[PDB]
């Protein structure tokens, strides 16, 4: 009953991303190593603001507001003329490209941010980013996913409708309500089907409709039914498949069908179960919890000789995915045991 090394596997976790996976003053590295073997992967050491918006994220979580401002001081150096963040840097050389999900997601630490700590400028700065969404990526009430210097495309990943950061930035402007409006009906439009109540990955803006794989990308579907009830909105039948699921398989995997709900990958990942874990941490599920806790411990390596300890990843190789590992920190990071 006395806890005995809690906050451990967190603890491990931020070290492995801090010491093995970051450069001081420049940000958190994609890959652990830059160039595979055999030259397959080439730019492992660029520094995507996925990771650097995740970092925030769990940042004012951690009410750390000095790695807070080291990580957003790397985001301001990655804004682009249009207003956006860039999707990735390699050295000093911007991407012109970026990615709604990762500005929005920025946004969200910003306005957190300015919640938490009192500060105007993080939400000022999160008003200029969202501005230039609404000039640069809006459609219709529609944010489209892809954006560069020269236009937009015209796709809606379901998982890029960030519907908690659109009702804080409704708190601010009105604008932002229609928005709110059109991707909740966007993803309440696009359920698979009543046997598996998960989430199409695609809206085209231009027909209207979906995409028709026939298989579900559940990682997709576990950020949408993350931010949908985040948002205060109704996903009962989902958790309860998922839950329903995990107990039956033991695990869960990267794509189900759509039709009859069976496993159609053998592939786990910790951004699943880090979103699982983030689900059932929101709506109280102790059990759900603790379930996708334990696949995220059993996978961390555990070994101190090896240089991955702490992390997430292909101990034979070196393979390492920035994403995972700072996904399982946010789950980690909820994790008080
Ligand atoms: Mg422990
Ligand atoms: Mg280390």
């Amino acid at each position: 009953l006395v806890p005995r090394g809690s906050h451990m596997e967190e603890k491990m976790l931020f070290d492995f991303i801090e010491k093995d996976l970051s450069k001081s003053g420049y940000g958190i590295y994609t890959n652990y190593i830059d160039k595979s073997s055999e030259g397959d992967i080439t730019k492992g050491h660029s520094v995507l603001s996925e990771s650097e918006g995740l970092m925030m994220l769990y940042s004012v979580n951690a009410n750390n507001k000095e790695l807070f401002d080291e990580h957003f001081d790397i985001v301001k150096e990655m804004r682009l003329k249009n207003g956006l963040i860039s999707w990735r840097k390699e050295g000093d050389e911007n991407s012109p490209s970026s990615a709604t999900i990762d500005e929005l997601r920025i946004i969200k630490a910003l306005l957190l941010a300015n919640n938490r700590w009192n500060s105007f400028y993080y939400k000022f700065y999160a008003i200029n980013i969202a501005n230039s969404l609404l000039k640069h990526a809006e459609e219709n009430e529609t944010l489209v996913d892809y954006i560069d210097n020269y236009g937009k495309g015209n796709t809606t990943t379901l998982c890029y409708l960030d519907l908690p950061t659109m009702k804080l930035l409704s708190q601010v402007d009105k604008k932002w309500e229609g928005i709110y409006e059109k991707s909740n009906s966007i993803i309440e439009n696009g359920k698979i089907s009543e046997e598996v109540p998960l989430y199409r990955k695609v809206f085209y803006e231009e027909t209207q409709k979906y995409d028709e794989e026939e298989n579900v990308d559940f990682l997709l579907s576990t950020i949408v039914i993350l931010n949908r009830i985040e948002a205060g909105e109704n996903e009962e039948s989902s958790i309860k498949w998922i839950k329903e699921k995990f107990k039956k398989d033991g695990f869960l995997v990267a794509t189900y069908n759509g039709k009859n709900g069976d496993a159609t990958s053998q592939i786990e990942s910790p951004s699943i179960y880090s979103n699982v874990a983030l689900i059932a941490n929101y709506i109280g599920d102790k059990e759900l919890f603790n379930k996708a806790i334990d696949k995220l411990k059993y996978y961390q390596i555990k070994n101190k000789d090896s240089v991955l300890y702490g992390g997430f990843g292909d101990e034979k190789t070196n393979s390492v995915y920035s994403f995972d590992n700072l996904n399982a920190l946010l789950a980690f990071q909820k994790y008080k045991d």
